[PDB]
């Protein structure tokens, strides 16, 4: 349970009047970014937050092929159905992988992808005015 993330929340979400759910967005596409560089394998991963306990957790997904040509970013028909039976060609499979800590890095770093996204923003907004 990070407070400190909880408590950038706020200040973004007064300083960019946007509710706190669409920074946590942009708070995981961060950390998966920088997720995947572990890796180095070019692999998708997608990283949840939880507001009420104020930690997010590492996942890494990968989409069903039938002749996966890359691993790192695709999983075959026969291990999705391992994974899921349910899973077919053209589905997406869920894993958990390994997290960072968010005191691993200052709430600074975080802050250069808050403007990054806000910026993209000005460009136009769904609701002006």
């Amino acid at each position: 349970m990070n407070k400190e993330i909880l408590a950038v929340v706020e200040a973004v979400s007064n300083e960019k009047a946007l509710p706190r759910e669409k920074i946590f967005e942009a708070l995981e596409s961060a950390l998966a970014t920088a997720t995947k560089k572990k890796y180095e394998q070019e692999i998708d991963v997608r990283v949840q937050i939880d507001r009420k306990s104020g930690d997010f957790d590492t996942f890494r997904r990968w989409l069903v092929v039938d002749e996966v040509t890359q691993p790192t970013k695709e999983i075959t028909l026969e291990a999705a159905r391992y994974e899921d039976e349910s899973l077919n060609l053209g589905d997406y499979v869920e894993d958990q992988i390994e997290s960072v800590t968010f005191d691993r890095i200052t709430t600074q770093t975080a802050k250069q992808v808050i403007v990054q996204k806000v910026r993209e923003a000005e460009r136009a907004m769904l609701v002006p005015r």
